[PDB]
RNA sequence: CCGACCCGUCUUGAAACACGGACCAAGGAGUCUAACACGUGCGCGAGUCGGGGGCUCGCACGAAAGCCGCCGUGGCGCAAUGAAGGUGAAGGCCGGCGCGCUCGCCGGCCGAGGUGGGAUCCCGAGGCCUCUCCAGUCCGCCGAGGGCGCACCACCGGCCCGUCUCGCCCGCCGCGCCGGGGAGGUGGAGCACGAGCGCACGUGUUAGGACCCGAAAGAUGGUGAACUAUGCCUGGGCAGGGCGAAGCCAGAGGAAACUCUGGUGGAGGUCCGUAGCGGUCCUGACGUGCAAAUCGGUCGUCCGACCUGGGUAUAGGGGCGAAAGACUAAUCGAACCAUCUAGUAGCUGGUUCCCUCCGAAGUUUCCCUCAGGAUAGCUGGCGCUCUCGCAGACCCGAGCCACGCAGUUUUAUCCGGUAAAGCGAAUGAUUAGAGGUCUUGGGGCCGAAACGAUCUCAACCUAUUCUCAAACUUUAAAUGGGUAAGAAGCCCGGCUCGCUGGCGUGGAGCCGGGCGUGGAAUGCGAGUGCCUAGUGGGCCACUUUUGGUAAGCAGAACUGGCGCUGCGGGAUGAACCGAACGCCGGGUUAAGGCGCCCGAUGCCGACGCUCAUCAGACCCCAGAAAAGGUGUUGGUUGAUAUAGACAGCAGGACGGUGGCCAUGGAAGUCGGAAUCCGCUAAGGAGUGUGUAACAACUCACCUGCCGAAUCAACUAGCCCUGAAAAUGGAU
RNA sequence: CUACGCCGCGACGAGUAGGAGGGCCGCUGCGGUGAGCCUUGAAGCCUAGGGCGCGGGCCCGGGUGGAGCCGCCGCAGGUGCAGAUCUUGGUGGUAGUAGCAAAUAUUCAAACGAGAACUUUGAAGGCCGAAGUGGAGAAGGGUUCCAUGUGAACAGCAGUUGA
RNA sequence: CGGCGGGUGUUGACGCGAUGUGAUUUCUGCCCAGUGCUCUGAAUGUCAAAGUGAAGAAAUUCAAUGAAGCGCGGGUAAACGGCGGGAGUAACUAUGACUCUCUUAAGGUAGCCAAAUGCCUCGUCAUCUAAUUAGUGACGCGCAUGAAGGAUGAACGAGAUUCCCACUGUCCCUACCUACUAUCCAGCGAAACCACAGCCAAGGGAACGGGCUUGGCGGAAUCAGCGGGGAAAGAAGACCCUG
RNA sequence: CAGGUGGGGAGUUUGACUGGGGCGGUACACCUGUCAAACGGUAACGCAGGUGUCCUAAGGCGAGCUCAGGGAGGACAGAAACCUCCCGUGGAGCAGAAGGGCAAAAGCUCGCUUGAUCUUGAUUUUCAGUACGAAUACAGACCGUGAAAGCGGGGCCUCACGAUCCUUCUGACCUUUUGGGUUUUAAGCAGGAGGUGUCAGAAAAGUUACCACAGGGAUAACUGGCUUGUGGCGGCCAAGCGUUCAUAGCGACGUCGCUUUUUGAUCCUUCGAUGUCGGCUCUUCCUAUCAUUGUGAAGCAGAAUUCACCAAGCGUUGGAUUGUUCACCCACUAAUAGGGAACGUGAGCUGGGUUUAGACCGUCGUGAGACAGGUUAGUUUUACCCUACUGAUGAUGUGUUGUUGCCAUGGUAAUCCUGCUCAGUACGAGAGGAACCGCAGGUUCAGACAUUUGGUGUAUGUGCUUGGCUGAGGAGCCAAUGGGGCGAAGCUACCAUCUGUGGGAUUAUGACUGAACGCCUCUAAGUCAGAAUCCCGCCCAGGCGGAACGAUACGGCAGCGCCGCGGAG
RNA sequence: GUCUACGGCCAUACCACCCUGAACGCGCCCGAUCUCGUCUGAUCUCGGAAGCUAAGCAGGGUCGGGCCUGGUUAGUACUUGGAUGGGAGACCGCCUGGGAAUACCGGGUGCUGUAGGCUU
């Protein structure tokens, strides 16, 4: 008829068998959820960086 | 001699008083097809595949093999997206031009962009050489740095299709409700120089009998009334007695009506009782029988709704029923036979060789789900991508020592509201006094008279005071949770922006350059993908904890264990304590032990405590409390004592006063108050006995004899009482 | 140095459900191969015989048997049993046990015969007691009827008797 | 299944068919609200198909009309069924003839009762006994009696119950006898059941052991009985739950 | 063809959780506080509650105010009508449950309004990191408000809700409507709504005692096990009762236990079955003792009674009613104590009760049917196995065999009452009224026995007798023992008769001597008496235990014993 | 040494009462034509400058309340980990680390940023 209900025996043990990982920190996260209107100026910011080269490479030289 | 319970199975737990198994032989259970998915092997490869057909002495093999190529039709792949109409995947640089207006017209090139990682490869200053040197010939190794960067990963761009928002151009044999193009978001199982196709094998899932055996049922078509049930037809049968209906005769009495008496007669779903038919009781016999319903005695009925043969009729959701769901061939709340059918089963049982390696879950979410699934978790297998190097042919290193990770600490830095604490702090609960002064508090005795007054009790206020809170809180731990402890960092410059804006502003991105003391300890090699079984009943212990009187009860948290685990110890035992296991020899231990069983104290072990006429004897754990003891042993506090304690033996224990109010005696003692004085050696106007009451005693108080220590109240060790159960018995 | 081989060093070893690997473990059949084995003795079976392997198992000796069988490389399965109140067959203990007890009852002599409680004959004692344990039919059976012979099996003891 | 098919029916209301109750005697009360059944269609409400009209280019849509049935209206309880409460009140108390109200479709009438029907209950009283949860008689606010079934009443009953006389082995309290067994023998000869087996106490353990631990102890092979155990056998529990 | 009727018939369904199921409840979808052990998460049919709504404002913005309560004042006016001042950290209000939050607020009052609108994505919460619901931050429109900064895409926050399929509506001068075109129609694309409350979402009434199957000890009914609330039995304190007097005998308020003979709680074993109540029969055990033996105490004068100790040896009965366990009554008695053993005991019985199928009544139900309501009728199977027990042969060893014995060990048995005398005695005012020794007998039990009495009787012994049969007499027989009278022997009956026993150590208790503790003291050392108890005797059996003693193998080759350490082995 | 405007932290800043205040300032104050609101020029808005520091405000004071910070409470309460420690239990002791809160007793009573004034 009746039996046990919940419990949470064991399951630290289960969790850390193969262990409790956090999340792979890598370079260059994703720009998901960021501002649209920041994130549209930045699109624009990066296609426009072409100009501009040639006085770059004269500062660099 | 030591060890040793019977296997299989379900189970948290099996040696179980849980089920199956008397024994032996033979048979006996994950198969085949189809479809997927992934992995592996093979061939070819932007293709691949003849499987259907055809051609080849038609055929021992050969029903094979070989071949087709204008037999590649076709399948799958090579293009996606949209419901669809439909549409449908190339960009980067140098420029001259409108106005290089965030854009329109062309050239020249190249051909899927860039950032950060990235095995490998390339260059490489400088080193390693011999008998030595000034001087260059050829190549080998190490090498700081630098470069091109595979696959793959993260990110940023770009392109295709759908759909929104904004907006301006372009095209024409149809100037249109025509067609095309742009920018910015967003939806797609896309593109971004293919990886598929065929065959084989393995694993997993599914449909099929589907691992094997197993229902109660449902459907179709037939066979039965030789038993029984009922109707009909035609036959057969039922001793002996009792009662005595109508009708009748005679005699008698009556005016009649009629009545009385004696016979006669022989009716009746009548009575006793054979045969027959039935079947009450013994709850008899028997109960592996004589018998799958019988036998003995006793019984019901026995001229009738009676018993019975044969012939007929009614057939299964039908019959037939004086009705019991009875009977319908030992079968009836729906017969029997065959078939559909190997029906289905989330349920039970079983499931066949060996060794090696790894090794669980009883938990999350959803489900007409709770004995089941899906899902995540736990498991295994297959790998793949990287890191340290692989060193000297014996030998011999010649500040700095890997990508990265962690059930851990340290150093910083946050987070919290439990334990505790608090209530003279809020919110609730709550005890008792104290001090104040207003009132529809009671009132208060002489206040009415202006309670002339002020006495008490209330309420109220004030300062205190006792006790509390899971659903209160000022304060507030321990344990705990997050983050950081660098090269993705720091610092210099420069460029882009349509975002932001006094500003060369802010922010973000991008491009170069320089910094290595690698910026705590300790340990460890990491990252990543695919497929995937079993499980999804748990239980126990320390501690925390809810319900309950409690439970070997029910429910949670943490860790460990049992399940899945043997071994040493606890005599015995799933969980306790120790410790985890290949087969052995030697040594030593753990926990536990060392009188004998039974290895080891057969030590000249140490110090004490304890006598039980129910002693005691080791975690879990297997039995006890309050309360007592002048048993004994310690300990605490206090008291008395040569100005003679204590205990014994012996005296006084009075006067007022036989004190007052209680009275019927209470005179010291049935009760209420107060505790005087003096004699002194002391005496309570009384600790008890008692007398009706007197009286007579005793005590506390003093004294005498006695001559050295003694007394009291507690306290806690062992022991004892408290302490009663059933077969004889358990450190 | 069978490179699918050989050699060295270090650490490690519990295990249900489950997963994987190896098997010079085992059964049956097919393609190859062993110029394999075999009537001078195959398979199978038995064995206080000798051994090998951790093991699954295997080899050899002895006996019985009397005609087929096996190793290796591949291939393919209706391929391995202690259980399923498993299927079929066989066999134990129980156990020379329960039992051969419903309806009164047999005895004597003789014959046949190897053999007599049971057959036959005679004598005796009983029973059914005419609603029979008598004499005849229907249904049903189907040769059981009758004579002779036998003593295998059957007649739950026996039989010289018998459906 | 079907045919103007068939049974009652070779029949015709003193007949067939369908029900209830159950001889005789005496009775069979009230309720048509409910559910049934039935009668009437009265203007009548609703009401399908078909048919009619209209709109439309048609599909189609709309409207008008309006069969049974249902609603509306009567009847019917020997149709199914049903048949109440609360207060006060008589010159001792106690009851309540009587009086108030609320309510129903009607409020259980005649009868009968601790009945085979009454919980409380072993009701109360009487009788039967020494003693009676039994029996009988009586009472009745009766949990929850009651009229096609109530109440009676001879005869009858393998029906249930109580008492009395007689009778007895039912018993006190057992004994003896007879037949057939059992028993022993000759012959013949099964079956059920069977993990292995079979002496106990306690312990622990799936919380009641034949096995294990600790103790008690243990002597071949057997016969006749026996019914304490083997949680004996017989059947995959029929109770309960789940599917 | 259409509508109605249609359990006559057909098919099917008749949720889940659940300290068994049902009834109850919803712990089934949500929300607050707690549990919850200071991150988060965390369960029970845990506790306290709430929800299926409400709101054109209670949404949005802006402005201006301050609330609850209290104190002091003012005509009617009072405890509460309005006006004024002061204090007022919120003690108010914010729709609702609760928690959090909020003061020139988020509250109150005004003014203007519709951001409760049109859109795409991302994210948080539950979470599998799926959905729904809800929520957060943005971005793009169109707006509202304010001077403006700003704020607003519902409600201050934590809840107030819903897939596929289908339907309905709205939008695109949109797509398709199948050879083409036009137009209706239909289909589609996007967004709302109609709902699944079992709230991740079937379309669903009963009954079965006529029942069935697969299972379940995952799960109740009976034993056992844990617990002991309840039941039962005790203890501690002593306010009181007891003519005075707490404790002779009791024990309020409190409090500590024991027991498993009550009833519960739980669900560990058993559902391929452990036969379920009571009675009968029979044995054993316990003591918390009713009687009896031995004692102590009393509010014990005697008698009777009461309390307590050692103590379970022995006994604890006959009946009416009821199925009863319990109960109650009658009567006897020394007493008529309480219990256990699978609520002992069904292959021991019985079957009255409960608890199958038939049937009647009452109540309930429309009905099938139901009822810890009443009533009546209702199959009780097997032992031959092992052990245990009861008896019966035997077995091992002493060379064989016999006689006579011993005793290890086991069993064990006696019990109670009355009458006479003591004795109308002690004691007592009286009423009443014992005891010790002794005597005579009985009860229950045990072991026998048959002289007597009784029973049996198939000596089938002897008469009598019925029916039949042998021709009759005589003699007999048959009738399953024909019937009956008397009856030997044997067996047998409290239905006759006989017999039934002695010590020891001691318990309780009462004492001696005697310290501890110059006194006392039954105790500490040492002593005494002491019983239905205990052990033994008497009695029953006699060990895989012994003793003493007897006889020990031919008339023929045949066996044996002792002496020899005699020999070879 | 102070003030004003705008603030940051938000009581060491608050609350009650008392004392002092030079110069600027801040205020109180005067008035309602205009702007704008009222039952009321009280508030709000507007136009002013006779008087006043009475009040706000600033500074100081109080064996002041509060608040802040210490000591005590106290290595107490509580607590991580350990034992075949004790005890019938309830609970308690020890080892290993951490470690509070009242009452009671002290000290303190705003600091400061930007801009602009006054103070010989
Ligand atoms: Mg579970
Ligand atoms: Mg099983
Ligand atoms: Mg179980
Ligand atoms: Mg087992
Ligand atoms: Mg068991
Ligand atoms: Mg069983
Ligand atoms: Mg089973
Ligand atoms: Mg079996
Ligand atoms: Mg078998
Ligand atoms: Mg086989
Ligand atoms: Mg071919
Ligand atoms: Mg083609
Ligand atoms: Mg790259
Ligand atoms: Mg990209
Ligand atoms: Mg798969
Ligand atoms: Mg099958
Ligand atoms: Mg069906
Ligand atoms: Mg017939
Ligand atoms: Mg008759
Ligand atoms: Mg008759
Ligand atoms: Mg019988
Ligand atoms: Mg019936
Ligand atoms: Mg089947
Ligand atoms: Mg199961
Ligand atoms: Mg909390
Ligand atoms: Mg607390
Ligand atoms: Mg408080
Ligand atoms: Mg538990
Ligand atoms: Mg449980
Ligand atoms: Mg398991
Ligand atoms: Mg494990
Ligand atoms: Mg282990
Ligand atoms: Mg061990
Ligand atoms: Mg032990
Ligand atoms: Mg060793
Ligand atoms: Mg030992
Ligand atoms: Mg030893
Ligand atoms: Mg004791
Ligand atoms: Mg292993
Ligand atoms: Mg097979
Ligand atoms: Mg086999
Ligand atoms: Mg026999
Ligand atoms: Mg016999
Ligand atoms: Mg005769
Ligand atoms: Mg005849
Ligand atoms: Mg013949
Ligand atoms: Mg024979
Ligand atoms: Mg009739
Ligand atoms: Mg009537
Ligand atoms: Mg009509
Ligand atoms: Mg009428
Ligand atoms: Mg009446
Ligand atoms: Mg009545
Ligand atoms: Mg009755
Ligand atoms: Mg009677
Ligand atoms: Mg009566
Ligand atoms: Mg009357
Ligand atoms: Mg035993
Ligand atoms: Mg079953
Ligand atoms: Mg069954
Ligand atoms: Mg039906
Ligand atoms: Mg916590
Ligand atoms: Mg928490
Ligand atoms: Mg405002
Ligand atoms: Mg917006
Ligand atoms: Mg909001
Ligand atoms: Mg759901
Ligand atoms: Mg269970
Ligand atoms: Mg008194
Ligand atoms: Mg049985
Ligand atoms: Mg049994
Ligand atoms: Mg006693
Ligand atoms: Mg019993
Ligand atoms: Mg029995
Ligand atoms: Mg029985
Ligand atoms: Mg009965
Ligand atoms: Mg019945
Ligand atoms: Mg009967
Ligand atoms: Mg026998
Ligand atoms: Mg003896
Ligand atoms: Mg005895
Ligand atoms: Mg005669
Ligand atoms: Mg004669
Ligand atoms: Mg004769
Ligand atoms: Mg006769
Ligand atoms: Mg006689
Ligand atoms: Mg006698
Ligand atoms: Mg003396
Ligand atoms: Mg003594
Ligand atoms: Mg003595
Ligand atoms: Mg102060
Ligand atoms: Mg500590």
């Amino acid at each position: 008829a009746k039996s046990k209900n919940h419990t949470t025996h064991n399951q630290s043990r289960k969790w850390h068998r193969n262990g409790i990982k956090k999340p792979r920190s890598q370079r260059y996260e994703s720009l998901k959820g960021v501002d649209p209107k920041f994130l549209r100026n930045m699109r624009f910011a990066k296609k426009h960086n072409k100009k501009g080269l040639k006085k770059m490479q004269a500062n660099n030289a």
